[PDB]
């Protein structure tokens, strides 16, 4: 009853920028959409911003060196694009250094890093000028993209363009959920559309530089299960995975929008204006891996509400994490089997970020997450059977290196495996970091 990964695995952990640098207004470093977005009422449990968050912007060497106490090879990260280009057109060299120091340490401790292009936090000057709404966003993209890959690539080995194309889109300009914080649907597809397009122009200015680090975009996906056999609730189910699955994998692998979803939308597309000759064409563009971040699944029964999808989630209260998210292992082998099936065909999969909130106490100076593990452990053996069998997992990213800022929930959720005291901003890693320390040694539990 042993799980032994391949020899090659990709044993990480990953982070973002704003969830835990810090210094919000330093080293030139402008503003955010998120730090707009946190300032509004009731956006985010405590009204917590990332303000300081787990000041990695100081603590980067400790962090690095803390990574390859625990024994990680590889470490995935997301640069501040506010940090860069903090205004129309300038490039900041003091952000531009913060980075180059931080692959300093990561090459000095024999890691492998992974640069995230974008992680949600979008400049606010760009916001301004209509954000992910506006095509001339994806040429600021342009812009920032080519300084980094210029500045680096020749030490970056493996490039993440999108982080999650569906949250910066349906959350942030849709449901009013993440920055900046619209409720407008036909915005939202707008916003899509153009993120994904700037994964397809990041790997132009990939394929036109000649780099030679692997490349690819990320995208949550969640497996979905009808509520019960009825008709409509099976239909319900299928509209969810076409709303946060297929929309953005369809284009990346088929070069086209899920038709049943462009035909529930309707009005919403206006006709699909948005979408430009040879747009598509640009989205279509795999790359080496593809990048997927998972943590639950979905329960999905119909209704005749005035929402979206009309749809809705049944709350499993069973195994929970301290988000409410349901704990179901099965399903995660079942999304990666699926994922395989259609749009990957066989390219190399690499699970970017799983993880899971659990309330967190300090006894004896040590942090027993029993569950946070219970939890890790069975998602690997999920990952195990999927290769086994065939699938083309490379590698895992245990999501949140570090306790962090955790978007909407604030500071109140941690998913990190090591304790970030908030008060005193020491690490302290927690029993799950130790596990995965012997875990990564014997390859396997
Ligand atoms: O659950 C919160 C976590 O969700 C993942 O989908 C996001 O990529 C992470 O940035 C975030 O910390």
């Amino acid at each position: 009853n042993t799980f032994i990964f391949p020899a090659t695995f990709m044993w990480g952990t990953s982070t973002s920028s704003y969830q835990i640098e810090g210094g919000t207004d330093e080293g030139g470093r402008t503003p955010s959409i998120w730090d707009t977005f946190c300032q509004i009422p009731g956006k985010v449990i405590g009204g917590d911003c990332g303000d300081v968050a787990c000041d990695h912007f100081h603590h980067f060497k400790e962090d690095v060196q803390l990574m390859k106490q625990l024994g990680f090879l590889h470490y995935r990260f997301s640069v501040a694009w506010p940090r860069i280009m903090p205004a129309a057109g300038i490039i900041n060299e003091e952000g531009l250094l913060f980075y180059e120091h931080l692959l300093d340490e990561i090459e000095l401790a024999g890691l492998i890093p992974m640069l995230t292009l974008y992680h949600w936090d979008l400049p606010q000057w760009i916001e301004d000028e209509g954000g992910w709404t506006q095509r001339e966003t994806i040429q600021h993209f342009k812009t920032y993209a080519s300084v980094i890959m210029d500045r680096f690539g020749e030490r970056i080995n493996w490039w993440n363009t999108i982080n999650e194309p569906y949250c910066a889109s349906i959350l942030g300009y849709g449901t009013g959920e993440h920055a900046p914080g619209h409720e407008n649907w036909r915005e939202a597809f707008t916003a899509a559309h153009h993120i994904l397009m700037c994964h397809g122009i990041a790997s132009n200015l990939h394929k036109e530089k000649g780099l030679t680090g692997k490349i690819g975009i990320t995208l949550n996906m969640e497996h979905v299960d009808a509520a019960s056999e009825r008709p409509e609730d099976v239909a319900a189910a299928i509209r969810r995975d076409g709303f946060i699955n297929r929309w953005f994998a369809e284009p990346l692998f088929n070069g086209k929008y899920p038709e049943d979803m462009v035909e529930w939308y309707g009005t919403y597309l206006n006709g699909l204006d948005f979408v430009q000759p040879g747009d598509m064409e640009l989205i279509q563009q795999p790359g080496d891996f593809l990048g997927i971040n998972y943590y639950t699944r979905s329960i999905i029964r119909s209704t005749n509400d005035a929402s979206l999808l009309q749809v809705e989630q049944v709350h499993m209260e069973e195994p929970v994490t301290d988000m409410g998210w349901e704990i179901h292992p099965e399903s995660f082998y079942k999304l990666l089997t699926r994922i395989e099936k259609d749009f990957s065909k066989g390219l190399p999969i690499l699970i970017t970020e799983n993880g899971a909130a659990m309330r967190d106490e300090l006894v004896n100076g040590q942090i027993e997450d029993t569950g946070r593990q219970r939890y890790i452990e069975e998602h690997l053996k999920a990952c195990h059977r999927f290769i086994e069998e065939g699938g083309q997992l490379k590698g895992y990213f245990v999501w949140s290196f570090l306790d962090n800022f955790e978007w909407a929930w604030g500071y109140s959720k941690r998913f990190g495996i090591v304790h970030i005291n908030y008060e005193t901003q020491e690490r302290t890693p927690k029993q799950s970091a130790l596990w995965f320390k012997q875990m990564m040694a014997k390859n396997g539990f």
